């Protein structure tokens, strides 16, 4: 019966993982999402927005590209009772319906804590950022950056973005071991795309044993969790966090009182705890998707979109 439609930055490997826990909810609550992605661009991804407004869908999610972006589309939405949602990345606007959003901040310190850890408080880093004006990199590195305060004996050689994207991350890291080379201590990842390409990268050096530590555990990041070429990430389940922004969406088109703004907080991942990820996210992912509305609907009761069952969690 309902039209939503979703606008996603790009098919990342974070969205493609999550994309089939948002199919999943919407199949069992008689939705028909309507997928775009904007391939990284946000005049794409405007114009994506446009055209579900006049499709006269029923709500909208974005996952933004900018996050100072799409004030136009966001207003006219309201103007037009259409419900729009921010969902995993932020907005600027102050006209959203909801906002479902991970706690950046506190996974960027999560991870640069994991490395400071690692390294005992010294060393050379480099760090690898997400898309240039997504809250995204804004918000984690925030977060590597109050603790960062905390280290005088960390330094960090270089930071750039590689876009979240693997192959941009080996080309960046490729240039950081041609100028410091075994200056390098670690790799401070915002994803675990980007760290997975610092890995290739170092590799092909010669070099192993180089911490790396990353945020999402998608599937790859939780296998390098487990073999040890990561030390560490922070779950960002794809299929809990956007189904989660849709049950607030769906909420929304009912006319139903719901949270609009719950927060995922991502719990540590290590080899203490990999496991169970692993079931979730990489060989036990139908089960988990059987268990999906239902854990969304109680975890939409209690706030915590994060819950999962994760060693460590509430
Ligand atoms: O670019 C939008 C989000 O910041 C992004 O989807 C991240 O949450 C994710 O960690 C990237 O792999
Ligand atoms: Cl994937
Ligand atoms: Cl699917
Ligand atoms: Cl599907
Ligand atoms: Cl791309
Ligand atoms: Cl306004
Ligand atoms: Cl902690
Ligand atoms: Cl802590
Ligand atoms: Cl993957
Ligand atoms: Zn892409
Ligand atoms: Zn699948
Ligand atoms: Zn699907
Ligand atoms: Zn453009
Ligand atoms: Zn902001
Ligand atoms: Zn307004
Ligand atoms: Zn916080
Ligand atoms: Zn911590
Ligand atoms: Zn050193
Ligand atoms: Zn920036
Ligand atoms: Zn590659
Ligand atoms: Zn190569
Ligand atoms: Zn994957
Ligand atoms: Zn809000
Ligand atoms: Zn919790």
């Amino acid at each position: 019966t309902k039209r939503i439609g979703v606008t996603v930055y790009d098919m990342s490997s974070f969205i493609t993982e999550g994309k089939e826990g948002m199919d999943t909810y919407a199949k069992a609550n008689n939705i028909e999402l309507v997928w775009n992605s904007a391939n990284n661009d946000v005049s794409t991804q405007a114009s994506q927005v446009d055209s579900l407004i006049n499709q006269g869908v029923d709500a909208i999610i974005v996952v933004p590209v900018q996050a100072d972006s799409l004030g136009p589309q966001v207003a006219s939405a309201k103007s037009k009772g259409i419900p729009l949602l921010a969902v995993n990345a932020a907005l600027e606007t102050p006209d959203l319906a909801g906002n479902v959003q991970p706690d950046d901040v506190a996974a960027g310190a999560q991870e640069m804590q994991m490395m400071a850890d690692r390294l005992g408080g010294k060393g050379n880093i480099v760090i690898l950022q997400g898309p240039l004006g997504g809250s995204g990199e804004i918000n984690r590195g925030k977060g590597i950056d109050q603790v960062l305060a905390k280290y005088p004996d960390i330094k960090v050689l270089a930071k750039d973005t590689a876009n979240w994207k693997r192959d941009e991350a080996v080309n960046k890291m490729k240039n950081w071991i041609s100028s410091f080379g075994p200056q390098i201590d670690g790799v401070v990842a915002q994803n675990d795309d980007m760290g997975l390409g610092a890995l290739q990268a170092l590799k092909e050096a010669g070099r192993t044993g180089v911490p790396i530590v990353g945020i999402d555990g998608i599937e790859d990041g939780l296998n390098a969790v487990k073999s040890g070429d990561f030390i560490g990430t922070s779950l960002q389940n794809g299929t809990v966090e956007l189904s989660a922004g849709l049950a607030v969406a769906d909420a929304l088109v009912k006319g139903e009182d719901v949270k609009t703004d719950p927060v995922y907080v991502m719990p540590a991942i290590t080899k203490d705890n990999v496991d169970v990820a692993i079931e979730h996210v990489v060989t036990e992912r139908q089960k988990f998707l059987d268990g999906l509305v239902e854990l969304t609907q109680q975890n939409l009761k209690t706030g915590d979109i994060a819950y999962e069952g994760i060693p460590g969690q509430t």
